[PDB]
C-alpha cells in the first residue's frame, strides 16, 4: 500500500468518509477519523459561526484529523423573470399538496469565492482538511491555508480541471468518476461535462500527473479500494458506503429507498438544484427539455424551489420529491456502524 | 483466476476487442498467436464473406479466436424520416460537390434477422463467438455450445446481464461508459444507465453467475489488475489495439489517436443512429438542437454517414471519419500487437 496520502493528512488508512450535505454528521465524521480514516463534514449552507460550531462539534469526539467541505461554485446569478417561470412551470406540484410555490427564490448555498467570512474562520479553527468542490479558490489562498498546517484537496472530474487544481496549489485531487453519487464537480457545466468514469479518470490522473489522487466514485469494499489503488490512486473518498450508517442522517424514508430495489438504478438530474447530480430517480428527475419547460434558473436557486417542494410534499406524508443521493454501486450498500465499516473494508483491502 | 483462459482454451486473459473497420485477421491472429484472444466482427458482409474471414484467421493462427456479430433489434425503415434525415444532411454532402444517396439501407443485419450466419458459425466453429447489442434467442446459444463454442454476451447494465444469463451464454462483457465505439445497450429507446467499468464489473461479478469479462478504459497492466481485483475474470481492449500495424485504421485514425484530440472523447449518436463514443469531429453534433429533424434507425443513417464520409475523403477531408476511442485513449501506444500483449502482460505481473 502507498503512505502517500496517509502520511499527509496524518492518519492510518488511506479512506476517506465524502463529505455529504444533508447526510454526513460530526458523529460519522469522528466516527471515521477514530477508526484511522478521514472523516468529513459538508458546512456550505451555514454561516461562518455556525460552521466554526459544527468544526468544534467534530474536535469534541475526535482527537484525529478530519476534512471540512465547503463549495467553490460560481456564485449563483439571480434571474428572477427566469425563476418566476420555473416557478409557474412548478405550480401544479406543489398545487397537489394544497401549496403554493414560494414568491421569491434564494441564493441559498453561498460559494466560498463570495462570502469572504469563511477563509478567516478556516484559518483560526484549522481543521487537518479543508476540501473544495465545484472549483478552485485562488493559489494565495489555498497557500494561506497550508501556511497554517491544513492540507487542501479539490475535486476534479477531468484532466483539464486537475490541472487547474494543480495550478491552485492543492495538496491531492479528489478525481470523482461518473459513478459517484450526488452532485457532479464539473467546474464550467455551460461548457459540457465529460463525463469519464472512475476507472479511466484515476488512471489518468496518476499516470499523467504528479499530485495524489484520491478515488470518488463506486467504490463500496476492499476490492474496489484495491481496484482504485492498482489505477495509481494513493486513498478512496466513498459517499453511498457510509449513508446507511447509524451516524449519518439520512432519515428513514432515504435509508429505505437505498437498501431496496430502486438502488439498482440511479440517473443524473439538473432539475433538482440546477447542478448535475446523480441518486435514484423519482418525480424531481423530469426532462428539462421537454416541450414547455421554461429555461432552468441558477444553481443553487433551482435547490431553493425544489426545497420548498420538498417540504410541502414531506407535510402530506409524502416523499417522491426528495433528494436521495446515490452512487452507481448502490446496490452493493451495507449497513453497519461507521468505525465498524471503516474496519471492514480494511480488512477487505487486505484480505 | 483462470476462470476465463481454461474456458477458451488460451493462455492470457486478454481480449482484443473485435472493431467492425478496424480489427482485421492479421491483428487477431497476432494476439491469438501471443496468448489472448484476438477478434474479427463479420456484421455487414454476408455469409460467404464471414466464412472467408474466419478462414483468413486461420490461415494465419490455430490458436482460438473470437468472431463478432452484431444481435441488434432489426432496424426499421421510416422513408419519410429518411428523406427528411438526408435533407438536413444535403448542405454537407453539397461541401464535397456530392448529394446524398436517394434511399438507404439496413447495411448491417442482425443476427436476429439474417438466417444464414447460424449454419454458417455451426460449419466454421470459430472458438468463441460473441454478440453486442443484444443476447440471440436462447435455443442457439445452445446451438453453439451444443457445437463446442463458446458464447460471449456484452451489456452494459445488471438488468440486461441477467438476459445474457438466462441465455445461458458462457461470459458476459461488462462495457463500462469509458468503452470505445458504439454503446452494447440493448435497448436505447428505452434509455441508457451509462454505468462505469468500474461500477459495472463489481455489480456482475458480486451479483450474476458468468465470468465476467471487463471492458472500456483498460490500456496497460495496471487497468488489467484493476479489473481483476474488482472480480472479472478477463479484459476486453478495443482502444489500445488500434494503433497495431496489424489494424486497418487508416494514418488520419492513428494520426488523431495520437495527438492532442485523444484528451477528450466524447459520445454521439448522428454518426451511425446508435451512441458510440470516439474522437469529436463534424459527424457530432447535436440531435436536439434547433434545425435537426428526428433521427432514422440504426443502421440506416450510418449508411448516409458511410456516403458522406466516401464524399469527404474524395476531396482529402477527415472530419467526418469514425474515429472511436475510449476514455483511455490518451494511454495509447503504437506497438506490434504481439508486443502490445507481451508488454501487457509483463505489466500485469509487475
Ligand atoms: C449523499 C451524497 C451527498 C453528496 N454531497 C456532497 C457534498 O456535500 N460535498 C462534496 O464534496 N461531495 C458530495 N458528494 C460527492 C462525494 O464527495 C463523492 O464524490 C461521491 O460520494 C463518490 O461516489 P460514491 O457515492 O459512489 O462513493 C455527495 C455524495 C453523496 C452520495
Ligand atoms: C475502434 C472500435 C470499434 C468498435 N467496434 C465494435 C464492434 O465492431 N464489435 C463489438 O462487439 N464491439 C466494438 N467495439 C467495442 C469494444 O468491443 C469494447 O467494448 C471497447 O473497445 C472497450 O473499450 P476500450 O476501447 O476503452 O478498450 C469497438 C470499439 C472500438 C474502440
Amino acid at each position: 500500500m502507498t503512505d502517500r496520502f496517509t502520511r499527509l493528512l496524518g492518519i492510518q488508512q488511506p479512506i476517506i468518509q465524502a463529505p455529504m450535505l444533508g447526510v454526513s454528521t460530526p458523529a460519522l465524521a469522528a466516527a471515521v477519523s477514530n477508526a484511522g480514516g478521514l472523516g468529513s463534514i459538508a458546512i456550505t449552507g451555514s454561516a461562518a459561526e455556525k460552521g466554526r460550531a459544527l468544526i468544534r462539534e467534530v474536535r469534541g469526539l475526535t482527537d484525529k484529523p478530519f476534512n471540512v467541505n465547503l463549495f467553490c461554485h460560481r456564485p449563483g446569478q439571480a434571474d428572477p423573470a427566469r425563476e418566476r417561470a420555473w416557478l409557474d412551470y412548478l405550480k401544479p406540484l406543489f398545487a397537489e399538496f394544497g401549496a403554493e410555490p414560494p414568491v421569491r427564490l434564494k441564493n441559498i448555498y453561498l460559494s466560498f469565492l463570495e462570502d469572504p467570512t469563511l477563509l478567516p474562520m478556516l484559518l483560526e479553527e484549522r481543521p487537518a482538511a479543508v476540501s473544495f468542490h465545484f472549483g478552485a479558490p485562488p493559489r494565495d489562498q489555498v497557500r494561506a491555508l497550508q501556511a497554517v498546517g491544513i492540507r487542501v484537496l479539490v475535486c476534479a472530474t477531468t484532466p483539464e480541471e486537475a490541472a487547474l487544481v494543480e495550478a491552485a496549489g492543492a495538496d491531492a485531487v479528489v478525481a470523482q468518476g461518473i459513478e459517484a453519487g450526488g452532485h457532479r464537480g464539473v467546474f464550467e457545466p455551460e461548457r459540457g461535462d465529460a463525463a469519464i468514469g472512475t476507472l479511466a479518470l484515476v488512471r489518468l490522473l496518476a499516470a499523467r500527473g504528479s499530485l495524489p489522487v484520491v478515488a470518488a466514485g463506486g467504490i463500496m469494499d476492499g476490492r474496489g479500494i484495491r481496484a482504485a489503488l492498482e489505477l495509481g490512486a494513493s486513498a478512496v473518498q466513498m459517499g453511498t458506503a457510509f449513508v446507511l450508517c447509524p451516524e449519518s442522517s439520512a432519515n428513514a424514508a432515504y435509508r429505505e429507498a437505498l437498501k431496496g430495489p430502486r438502488a439498482a438504478r440511479t440517473a443524473l438530474t439538473v432539475t433538482m438544484s440546477g447542478r448535475s447530480a446523480r441518486g435514484l430517480p423519482n418525480r424531481m428527475f423530469f426532462d428539462a427539455a421537454a416541450p414547455g419547460v421554461p429555461p432552468l434558473p441558477d444553481y443553487p436557486f433551482v435547490y431553493d424551489a425544489t426545497k420548498a417542494l420538498q417540504t410541502a410534499a414531506l407535510a402530506r406524508g409524502n416523499h417522491d420529491f426528495a433528494a436521495q443521493w446515490a452512487g452507481q454501486g448502490a446496490a452493493l450498500a451495507r449497513e453497519l456502524p461507521a468505525a465498524e465499516l471503516l474496519r471492514t473494508l480494511v480488512e477487505e483491502l487486505r484480505g
